[PDB]
């Protein structure tokens, strides 16, 4: 993540002299002084001197030199223009090196060769390697973000660090002055040890990460198990959402989960494209107030899901007529109730419809003859298991569509069955005694 700044002309790369003079030198990789990184979505910092690079103003032909690290100063923003060009934020005013003899770096408003940056070893402009922040993992700062550069023990740091460890665990500091703050957490980053903050289920292999010390919105949550290579937990089993019933069973505060219902035309749904064919809510949930639409899992109430603003800020926990050999037909004219369908369906030798992807949900609505004022009953069912939704022909739930709302599956109302209703050709959960086409699926 840190990088030399490389003038392709020049043949030569940026190198920090001294907080008051920046100037360039012969290439080198190996040269700390020459190596920088992103600090911020602006910020452009030495990794040898610890501070970033800046102007006194906004005028033609000042000198760069190194700043301290200010996140407010108007003077320390750079941004990429016309690709290569590196310019101050908000003017026409550019890193600039070569003219009038000056061997330091200056602000120049020419736009020509000795403008324009690449990063040492590609052909990419410096925000080619943006700034990412760092969400921390356990820790004391409630799971807030690296702040490079932080003192500790009177030293900067323009990186993750296992200083004062023998354990070689990479930690950093949420704040610049970590030596007053002591506020600090690990780094979602590869280290002998890192794979301890995660538990593997040995019945499949998945590991999740149970981070309940951290204090993170919905949105900031999924990013961190994101940098991770994760994302935020799912569950489509009986069996996994026990094993974490058991993982949490001593914690009590809310944990963010992947289920959302961020996509205003459809209904629940998992972060990670799992098919939402579990049910675990609350009593009372989910609520009938519009913003909650993002859910957390709480142990302190028997590991049962609540929806919640997503800006509320919890812990969470990561996770680590044929077509396609096929032959459907729907059937309106006589209207049958699910059981009764699904009877009519394995008389004329198949099933009730079962759905495995997009494309053969696109299908059935195109091809098969289906109307935007239909509601045709599927195999989508939990009558065997309450609150587990299975297809009726025994194939494996991988996918799902579900109606802005749905599934309800409301406590009493014994919505136990699946229809395909609306324009769109999306699912909803009803009574299953009630008379409706349905859609029969066969070899
Ligand atoms: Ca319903």
């Amino acid at each position: 993540r840190q990088f030399l700044i490389y003038n392709e002309d020049h043949k030569r790369c940026v190198d920090a002299v001294s907080p008051s003079a920046v100037q360039t030198a012969a290439c080198n990789q190996d040269a700390e002084s020459q190596k920088f990184r992103w600090v911020s979505e602006s910020q452009i910092m030495s990794v040898a001197f610890k501070l970033c690079l800046g102007v006194p103003s906004k005028t033609d032909w000042v000198a760069i030199t190194l700043y301290a690290c200010d996140s407010k100063s108007e003077f320390q923003k750079w941004e990429c223009k016309n690709d290569t060009l590196l310019g101050i934020k908000g003017e026409d005013l550019f890193f600039n090196y070569g003219n009038r003899q000056e061997k330091n770096i200056m602000l120049y408003k020419g736009s020509g060769l000795w403008s324009r940056w690449k990063i040492y070893g590609t052909t990419d402009n410096l925000c080619s390697r943006g700034y990412e922040a760092m969400y921390t993992l356990l820790g004391n700062a409630n799971g807030a973000t690296c702040a490079f550069p932080f003192k500790f023990e009177n030293k900067w740091y323009a990186d993750c660090t296992s200083a004062g460890r023998s354990d070689g665990w990479l930690w950093c500091g949420t704040t610049t002055d970590y030596d007053t703050d002591k506020l600090f957490g690990y780094c979602p980053l590869k280290f002998e040890g890192s794979e301890s903050l995660w538990n593997k289920d040995p019945l499949t292999s998945v590991s999740y990460q149970i981070n309940s010390k951290s204090a993170l919105t919905w949105h900031q949550a999924r990013k961190s198990c994101q940098q991770q290579n994760a994302e935020l937990l799912s569950i489509t089993e009986i069996h996994e959402q026990t094993y974490l019933t058991g993982l949490t069973s001593s914690l009590t505060s809310g944990l963010w989960i992947g289920l959302n219902s961020l996509s205003f035309n459809s209904g629940w749904q998992w972060s990670d494209r799992s098919p939402f064919r579990y049910l675990n809510w609350l009593p009372g949930s989910p609520s009938a107030e519009p913003g909650k639409s993002c859910v957390s899992l709480n142990p302190g109430k028997n590991a049962k899901w609540e929806n919640l603003e997503c800006v509320q800020k919890l812990g969470y926990i990561c996770k680590k007529w044929p077509y396609a050999g096929h032959c459907y037909k729907i059937h309106r004219d006589e209207k049958k109730i699910q059981r009764d369908a699904l009877t009519t369906c394995r008389k004329e030798g198949g099933d009730l419809t079962s759905i495995h992807t997009i494309e053969e949900l696109d299908f059935i609505i195109s091809q098969l003859g289906y109307e935007p004022n239909d509601e045709l009953w599927i195999g989508l069912n939990d009558i065997k298991i309450q609150m587990y939704f299975e297809w009726s022909d025994g194939t494996p739930v991988t996918f799902t569509k579900w109606l802005r709302g749905e599934p309800s599956h409301e406590n009493n109302r014994q919505e136990d069955c699946v229809v395909m209703k609306g324009k769109d050709g999306y699912w909803a959960d009803r009574g299953c005694e009630w008379p409706l086409g349905y859609i029969c699926k066969m070899k």
